[PDB]
Parts: C-alpha cells; structure tokens; sequence
C-alpha cells in the first residue's frame, strides 16, 4: 500500500520529514524540455542611460508565445504503486497524470543551496 | 513609439543584443507570491534503502493544489509606452496584460550564473 518514489529529476532530493531525512538518489539522465521558437518580432525599447531619445533606442528580439512540445527522454508509463518526482512545470503539463509529484517547501542553506524538501506537491 | 522597460524583478537584467549589452537596475523592493496552502494530505513512501519493508516506510505530507492569490507589492498600472520586466510565471497568471515581458534564451557563465538574456518573451 506504500508507493515507490522513483526520482526523474537530475538531482537528488532530500526530504525533511519528522522521522528524519529522506534521500532519493538524482537520475542519470539530462531531461531536455522540448520548446518550439514561438513567432520572432522586435520590440523597440529606450536606452535607459537616453530616456528620453528614441535616436538610440535599441530593437529586442521578442519571442512571442515559446510552446511546449515534450520531454526529450520521455515519462515513464504509469506503474501502479510507483509515483514519479518531476519538476512542478513537468507536471503541470501532465494534469491528467495522477503519479506526478515534486518537491516542495523547499529549505535553503546560508549560500542559497536547497538542502532539503519539507513536503510534496500535486496538481488538484 | 518606443517603450520604456521597467524592471520588477529584484534583480539586475543584462539584455545581451546586436547592438551590445543593455543594463536594466533591479527594482528596490523584495516581490512576494502569495500562495494558498492547499489540502494537506499524507502519502506512504517506501524508505529506498528499505524497498520491500513497509514497516519502515514514510509519511510524507502531500500538498495538493497551492493556489495563486496574486502578488504582495501588487503590479503597477499600465501606461502608455511603458512594458514591465517580470517572471514568465507572473505573466502567466496575468494573461490579459499584454504588457508583460520576461528575460528569455538566457546565457550562463562557468559557474552557472546568469550573465544575459538574448531576448525578452511573452505571451500569445
């Protein structure tokens, strides 16, 4: 009745948990997110040094609308008593996933490094 | 016809262009989300140095669905000829505000330190 976690970010999550710390080893795999170009337009934005001259104003590439097609290395099929750590976005673009979890609540160290997850997350 | 930038972010954006680097100041304040707590629940977790033992297994707490409420220094009005710098997620969740961009196409340093964006994003 206890699930499997299985860890399919890069990364090692440590979980702060009342019973003590709990460890999932990070997966040996670099998940790519595969976006596709939205449609490229420019933006013409002063110089913020010459407010006020559009003379030497600048023209930003602006992307509009980058869109998501996938994971590169794709998820695993759903294994019944398995739940997969994935990154929060991952999982939003998977609602009708049920076995997708990431971590959360995070706790960071003095240098900004997470060292530790009080909890998990899950869509609705 | 060109627009004013204005950073909401609380860090420095470096815009890495053609016409070489455009700086925008990061902005004097400190950006809070405010997150709902969602249902706490508990999922059983097999330790994974114990996998088969569900005596030892975890209780882990589960939060399922943290809502959005907005944003503690809340968006400032639009104005003619000006475009707010902020997170992708925040304009995200104000999808009618077409006056929202983020820094995109990001270039790192060796130590993994944003260094530039290439170009500002948006949404449809």
């Amino acid at each position: 009745t206890p699930v499997t976690l299985v860890n399919l970010t890069p990364h090692e999550v440590i979980l702060h948990l009342d019973g003590g710390p709990l460890r999932l080893p990070g997966a040996d795999v670099v998940p790519r997110l595969l976006l596709s170009e939205g449609r490229q337009e420019t933006l013409a934005v002063y110089d913020p040094e010459r407010p006020g001259e559009a003379a030497v104003a600048r023209e930003v590439p602006i992307a509009v609308g980058a869109t998501w097609l996938g994971i590169d290395p794709p998820l695993p099929e759903p294994r019944p008593g398995t739940v997969y750590v994935t990154s929060r976005v991952v999982a939003e673009h998977f609602p009708e996933r049920t076995d997708l979890v990431w971590p959360d609540d995070l706790i960071r160290d003095a240098d900004g490094q997470v060292v530790g997850a009080r909890r998990l997350g899950c869509l609705p």
